[PDB]
């Protein structure tokens, strides 16, 4: 691997003190190690076999940033903070050790080619330990991205702590807000293009602008194309407020208007408001 | 656009060899070239136009990195790997094509003003193809924000994957963990303040430290402010060492303690774990 | 803090027209002043206190990015687009305000400490407003990571948007795709290995290659790994073309497979689809 050599900078002080020679090779090397160190930050180390990452396939920075690749030897020795790695346990699982860190130092791993599964997992040892893990991090989740940040340093204590996420997957939310209830007594929320997802979930939850009155439900809905409707089933309904057990202080319900799979907020109470939110949703795409 | 040109270096190696005119003007030259391909991968590129990016409104690099915004002129030939953009879809969608990439390559978008929809979208075609995607990746979500990583190459297969997330809204979670049920049999777990959110969504999971006994459900919990107390609506419970089909195994019960929402879990098994993680939260927030 | 000068760039278009000692001094400044924007960008700025970020323990990139660590005082004064700030709250809540943005700048927020609280929180004001937001944002989430993006600025108006997520947890996802069910009218789906997650949500949605026929449901299922079974509670079915009300559409049954919890859909439809997607998973850990 590139283990950089921190900052350098140019020592201004001197020139009309030391003879362009001594100058221009000091400063230049100075030039080249923060280069070399902010372009293997950001761009593929393995090309420093090459020309020391130059040519016309050196190379380049990477807006996104950069993930190495390093081999089973490699990872024989501590990684430094701060650092990015693509894990390939394709052949076997790979153990990779964190130098201890220091409040905020971060290393991140990804899975670009999938090969972590419970036979060939990534195990992670963050020098000294990792909070809610008993030794090691054991990985099995193909096709992740895992962020460990260290949370505690101080001194002899160098804790950290970690996330797990899929790297690929529709998370996205097409709708979360509050809106007014109108005098009219009733509102559409606009949730999403009818052809932009089957099934959608989301969470409601009403309450007066006093917080008398209040009620919450899960919703979750199915869109049908054909038709140009939208099912629906609602459940896990709380209410606080309800003068009756009957009075339902707002009803939900669900339909295609203008081509958008719309939910329409109404209640008799005045000054009601609505926190809609979808926390997921289900498109079919194409089989494999 | 601005398309960097490889890293160079300062080559020391002469020097006492060709003067100074010789190799400042070919060391400056790299220099330039190389803060360029930095700052651009980091900074506004639109500022080239004026000075080079520099003056008292040029170029600064951005730690939170930076999305380009190009022209669709611009976008007519291949996006080379490695790059970020912020689309604009406000007039007419927009068509992105994404070089051949190689394993670990990657390409993010970013929609900032909003404008993609159905009407406009945000079309990606990716050297070879995307998985799970026949043809072009047609994205409709505003707002959001879209990663592509290269998840094989070798040689004549270049496939690659995506991801799509909303770049705003609060996911997220104020609990995840396990605890251990004491001796006592029974454990209060702080969720979050009272004035965090109106509702929250749970898992539980208690299992025996031997796994004979376990317990899994999903609880929806609204948050009554007015009367300090929490309403809950416990269902999809599932057990499978219970004793009796009236035996729980574990219990699990809601209310506010010392100003936070607290989940309280007892159990007659002795040695009895609990897995709590809140997977959705809302909170009424202000209308528009 | 360290706030950055403008990219400079060496006017190689002098030199045989300024001696040496001109241009060298001349050019060391404009070096020495970009690396440093860009180290103090993805380094400690801390640092600065010491040999001007050089030295053994000097600044270094880091390839995660890094998120800076100021003092009180120092957010005093609006704070620059795009730099990042690991928050710490432990003496006292602490106020951050922006400076008026444009179109895609972003400023992000990290708590490594968990400091964050309701009684010491992270109070930001984004020069002019945040969307949904009245006045200033206050974070309460500890371990949180808040995104701020401007999403309108053109002139009089700037406005942003954010998002927030905790800095940790198991948030992967082990399957999300569309599968056929072969013309056998039954199709296995491998979702994980048994010994992954204890307890995990799923949404399944299926539908005729006509869309005249089409089923969703959402599953919690349980791990019975002591008689390696799996159970299961389907709820919130929702159908639209039902020859019967007794017609299910498509049928769908857990087990565990070669080790790995599978999901079995089968129908008497020919050509039928089938989204499967897992939302939600929950691992007993270690307690504490």
């Amino acid at each position: 691997m590139f283990i950089q050599e921190p900052k350098k900078l140019i020592d201004t002080g001197e020139i009309g003190n030391a003879s362009t020679g001594d100058i221009l090779f000091d400063g230049g090397n100075k030039i080249n190690s923060d280069f070399n160190a902010i372009y293997n930050a950001f761009g593929d180390q393995r090309k420093m076999a090459v020309a020391n990452g130059t040519g016309a396939d050196g190379q380049i920075i990477h807006a996104t940033g950069y993930y190495q690749k390093h081999s089973i030897t490699e990872y024989a020795t501590p990684v430094k903070v701060g650092t990015r790695h693509d894990i390939d346990t394709s052949t076997v699982g790979v153990k990779v050790i964190i130098e201890r860190g220091e409040l905020g130092d971060c290393v991140e791993f990804i899975n670009s080619n999938g090969s972590i599964s419970v036979t060939n997992p990534l195990t992670i040892q963050a020098i000294d330990s990792i909070k809610g893990v008993s030794g090691n991090l054991v990985v099995t989740s193909p096709y992740s991205k895992v962020t460990l940040r260290c949370i505690s340093s101080d001194n002899s204590t160098s804790v950290w702590n970690y996330s797990i996420e899929s790297m690929f997957g529709q998370k996205e939310s097409p709708a979360e807000g509050t809106w007014n209830i109108s005098t009219s007594g009733s509102v559409d929320i606009p949730l999403f293009h009818r052809t932009e997802y089957n099934m959608a979930k989301l969470l409601v939850t009403c309450q007066s602008v006093d917080g008398r009155k209040i009620k919450t439900a899960e919703i979750n809905i199915l869109v049908d194309t054909v038709n140009s409707e939208v099912i629906s089933s609602e459940y896990a309904v709380m209410r606080v407020g309800n003068e009756t057990e009957e009075d339902e202080i707002a009803n939900i319900a669900f339909s295609i208007k203008e081509n958008y799979v719309t939910a329409t907020i109404s209640s008799s109470t005045v000054g009601m408001r609505a926190a809609v939110k979808v926390i997921a949703t289900q498109k079919i795409g194409v089989a494999q």
